[PDB]
RNA sequence: AAUCUCUUUGCCUUUUGGCUUAGAUCAAGUGUAGUAUCUGUUCUUGUAACAAGACCUCAAUGAGGCUC
């Protein structure tokens, strides 16, 4: 149960983060958001 | 296999990896110095008589059969 809980909280983190990376180049507007949050 | 999803914060999670004469130039009837080879003609009599792969045994498989 502790391995299963491991595994499938990495899960969840791990499409959470895919859920937010979802909403020129794919870095140039990365670091243009980095960018605006600097700002 | 036990929950799932959205907003706002926090984390930045594929989130600019040196130097010098901003390295230099927007460009030249080029000059200069090396390293090679040539290119091309062109090719080597007739007629008659007479004569003539299969199977078996031993065994690194070849020798023998008035054999076919």
């Amino acid at each position: 149960k502790l391995a299963v809980s491991l595994q499938s909280e990495s899960k969840k983190r791990y499409e959470a983060r895919k859920r937010q990376m979802q909403n020129i180049n794919d870095k140039n507007k990365q670091f243009n958001e980095k960018l605006s949050r600097e700002s």
